[PDB]
C-alpha cells in the first residue's frame, strides 16, 4: 500500500497516520526527516543535500525525488509507505511518476480554514515548559493559569490568526492545481484520490478510511 | 576565541579547522549542522525550523540568528567557537552584531578561482564506491579505470566546469561586500580581519594561522 497523505497545515491528518501504519504494515515518510537522515549517514545524495543546506540554498526537486526513490527502496517499504505531505507541486508529482514511483491512493484530509484558525488561535501555552492548553477544548483547570506551576499562560507568536491565515492561503494556492492533477490521474485510472472530511469524530474518520482503503 | 571562517566553495578552508579547535578548545558550528540539531531537540525554535524545512520553505535570517544565539549559549562554546561559512551576507552579519554576537576574527581562506576550478573539474570518480581521482593529482593506475574494480570512472555533475565557474561567480558577487563590511569593522577596531593564502603548504598555512591568532 503506497499512500500520499495531503492536508492543510493544522488540519490534523497525522491523527490518522498511526492507524494507517498499523493496518497496513507500512512506515510514514516525510521528506524533512528523509533529508535529515541522508546527510547524517553520508551517502552520495546526502552529501549533495548537506552542501546545499549548509550554503543556505533550497534543495533541488531533483535531489528530493532521488532521496525518495532511494528511501522507498528499503526492506521496510516492502509493504508500501505513507508519504506525508509530498509532493507539494505538480512538477514534483510528475517527477515522481517519471521515476516510476506510483501510489495507490492520494488522500486529501479536509478541514475548513475557519476551523483550523479556531483550533489554533484559541491555544495557550506555558512558556517555560511548552505545555499546551486550548480555551475551548482542553482548558487549564485554573483559568489562564498553568495547573502545575500556577504561572500564567502565554500565546505563541506562531499561533497568531494573521500568521495562520497567511500559511493557509499560501498552502491553498500551491495545492489547488496538485489536487486537480490527482483527481484527473484518478479519472485516468492511474491512482485513486479521496477527500476525507476531517471534521468528523476520529472514530468516524477511521471508519471512513477503512471503507476507502479496504 | 570567536572566529568566522570564510572561503569559496572548493578552496578547502576546512583543512585548518581541526587545528583551530585543537588549539583553542572550541567547536565548529555550521548552520546546516545547527539546524539539523534544533529540530531533533524539540525546542521552541527547533520546532519552528522543523516545520519550515519540512514544508520545503527556506529558513529566514531571523530564525537563523536565533539558532546561533541559542547554540552559542551551550556550554561547549564557553571558550568561543568556529563559525564556518556564516554569515553569508551584510544583512546577516549586521544582525549578529545587533544581537550582541561579537567575533574576534574573520579569516578569509583565499584560493584563486582558476586553481579551485583546476582542483575540481579535473576529477574522475568511481560511482559505486565513491573513490575519487584527479587526472593530475591522483590519477588512476589504469587512467580512466578504477584501480580496485577495473571499472570505468566518471565525472560528477558538480565537477562540471560550467557548474563550478557559476558557483564561484555567485559566491563572489555575494561575498564581496561582506568582506568589505568586515574590513571596515576591523578598521573600526570591532574585530580583526585577515586574509590567508590557501595556496601554501598546509604546514605553512598552519604556521601563518598561529602568527595571526596567538
Amino acid at each position: 500500500m503506497r499512500i500520499i497523505l495531503l492536508g492543510a497545515p493544522g488540519a490534523g491528518k497525522g491523527t490518522q497516520a498511526q492507524f494507517i501504519m498499523e493496518k497496513y504494515g507500512i512506515p510514514q515518510i516525510s521528506t524533512g526527516d528523509m533529508l535529515r537522515a541522508a546527510v547524517k549517514s553520508g551517502s552520495e545524495l546526502g552529501k549533495q543535500a548537506k552542501d546545499i543546506m549548509d550554503a543556505g540554498k533550497l534543495v533541488t526537486d531533483e535531489l528530493v525525488i532521488a532521496l525518495v526513490k532511494e528511501r522507498i527502496a528499503q526492506e521496510d517499504c516492502r509493504n508500501g509507505f505513507l508519504l506525508d505531505g509530498f509532493p507539494r507541486t505538480i512538477p514534483q508529482a510528475d517527477a515522481m511518476k517519471e521515476a516510476g514511483i506510483n501510489v495507490d491512493y492520494v488522500l486529501e484530509f479536509d478541514v475548513p480554514d475557519e476551523l483550523i484558525v479556531d483550533r489554533i488561535v484559541g491555544r495557550r501555552v506555558h512558556a517555560p515548559s511548552g505545555r499546551v492548553y486550548h480555551v475551548k477544548f482542553n482548558p487549564p483547570k485554573v483559568e489562564g493559569k498553568d495547573d502545575v506551576t500556577g504561572e500564567e499562560l502565554t500565546t505563541r507568536k506562531d499561533d497568531q490568526e494573521e500568521t495562520v491565515r497567511k500559511r493557509l492561503v499560501e498552502y491553498h494556492q500551491m495545492t489547488a492545481p496538485l489536487i486537480g492533477y490527482y483527481s484527473k490521474e484518478a479519472e485516468a485510472g492511474n491512482t485513486k484520490y479521496a477527500k476525507v472530511d476531517g471534521t468528523k469524530p476520529v472514530a468516524e474518520v477511521r471508519a471512513d478510511l477503512e471503507k476507502i482503503l479496504g
